[PDB]
């Protein structure tokens, strides 16, 4: 396939959030932002909006929109999805400098593992978002800090395209303000009492790790789009996104990739544990039960023995806490898609705790509400066969007049309650700070 046609723009640092900022009140429109960060994957920032072809899961149901047609469908949400991808009949050739040539890009919910494993419906479901919104996109803005390029392209009319930004207006206003303090769905004594359920089923056997997390919630007012640029600028998270749904909208300051899928060549670094700003005995542990976790996923679809493991117990720093990443490679086979690959490991086995089924019926026993986008993933899935995928940590939730925000603590054997009750406040105190003013 004719591979797109491109038109590069004028350079400047800011074209993400300078474009952007007259797209982000139309729905479905969709930015992912590298954060401006200092980091090896942190190269380029991505555009969409205007899509020619939309699906929304909410439980067993996925709705497939376009123009002239709207069908609904029960089966699989990524079959469903990669079969829209396939039926557009676009397949450019791979190319290292536009990782993205249109295709599908959005959310993908953690609920939406529900579609993968039974499990049960203790949660409270109180957010009203999809498990699965994304768009088809024959489009993209794609905005190269490498190479310093800002390139247009379009399967379509690129000079159509071009004319249609360039008519789109930055929208007068209306000042963001919390109206409400964040108030958290757990007394400490709540949360305490799940730590040591957590605990005794750590240790009568059923799993190793589990991922905890309590939910602050607040009252807002005001456009989130400003709100996202100032948290962006003060997070500088390499997997940063910001989504304008027809429900809400989506500010993600994820530092963490899940699974890229980059011309077959397949990468995945999960984070796990952290101090505020790493020989750390238990945290350098529990990381490996992730790695071991991850290596069992990715290694479901990979080619026969290409997974590895380059790298161990790193340190990023980042505004809030030092982090700890590892990095598990592999190989996807030639005979399946990206998307059979993130179908095999969804959710992130770092924000679930091994073994994930058993680790995700805990989390539905102890956590008051349904997760709905939070610790579920943000990415793209390209007609050239590339993908990239996020971990929605960091990430708020601003829909019908509530913002919300979680943070979660990796529970293993040797974990402390109040530390870790700690913990989850300092992964999210500057943001929820941040807001307040
Ligand atoms: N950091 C990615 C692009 C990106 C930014 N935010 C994201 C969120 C989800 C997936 C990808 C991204 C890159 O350089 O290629």
């Amino acid at each position: 396939t004719l591979s797109p046609a491109v038109i590069t723009l004028l350079w400047r640092q800011d074209a993400a959030e300078f474009y952007f900022s007259r797209l982000s009140h139309l729905p479905w429109a969709m930015l992912l932002h590298s954060g401006y960060a200092d980091h090896p994957y942190s190269r380029f920032d991505i555009v969409v909006a205007e899509p020619i072809c939309t699906l929304t899961t909410f439980g067993k149901e996925t709705v497939v929109s376009e123009s002239e047609k709207r069908t609904t469908t029960t089966d699989d949400p990524l079959q469903v999805l990669q079969q829209v991808l396939d039926r557009a009949d676009i397949r450019p050739t791979h190319n290292e400098d536009l990782p993205f040539q249109g295709g599908a890009l959005g959310l993908f919910g953690y609920d939406l593992g529900r579609r993968f494993e039974s499990l049960p419906e203790i949660a409270e479901q109180d957010i009203v978002l999809p498990d699965m919104a994304v768009g088809i996109y024959d489009w993209a803005l794609i905005v190269d800090h490498q190479r310093h390029t800002v390139s247009l392209l379009s399967h379509n009319d690129v000079n159509a395209r071009r004319a249609w930004l360039e008519s789109q207006q930055f929208s007068p206003q209306e000042d963001f303000t919390l109206t409400s303090d964040w108030q958290s769905n757990m007394t400490r004594e709540q949360y305490g009492e799940k730590f040591r359920q957590v605990q005794e089923y750590l240790h009568s056997g059923d799993c190793y790790q589990v991922n905890l997390a309590q939910r602050f919630h607040a009252t807002y007012s005001g456009d989130e789009w400003q709100a996202f640029l100032q948290l962006n600028q003060a997070n500088r998270a390499p997997f940063s996104a910001f989504l304008r749904l027809e429900q809400g909208a989506i500010l993600s300051l994820s530092p963490e990739r899940f699974i890229l899928c980059d011309n077959s060549e397949i990468q995945t670094r999960p984070i796990k544990g952290t101090l505020p700003r790493a020989n750390s005995a238990k945290d350098r542990a529990e990381n490996l039960m992730i790695v071991d976790l991850m290596r069992n996923d990715i290694g479901r679809v990979a080619v026969a023995g290409s997974v590895k493991v380059p790298e161990l117990f790193v340190v990023e720093p980042f505004p809030a806490v030092h982090h700890l990443v590892s990095t598990i490679t592999a190989q996807l086979p030639e005979q399946l898609h990206a998307s059979d690959l993130l179908r095999a490991a969804f959710p992130g086995g770092s924000i679930t705790g091994a073994p994930k089924v058993r680790a995700m019926e805990i989390i539905d026993e102890l956590e008051p509400q349904r997760r709905n986008a939070w610790c579920g993933s943000i990415g793209y899935l390209s007609f050239c066969g590339n993908m990239d995928t996020s971990i929605t940590i960091r990430t708020l939730t601003a829909i019908n007049g509530q913002i919300f925000c979680s943070a979660g603590g990796g529970i293993v054997a040797d974990s402390q309650e109040e530390a870790e009750y700690q913990e989850t406040f300092d992964k999210v105190n500057r943001i929820l700070k941040q807001l307040e003013k």
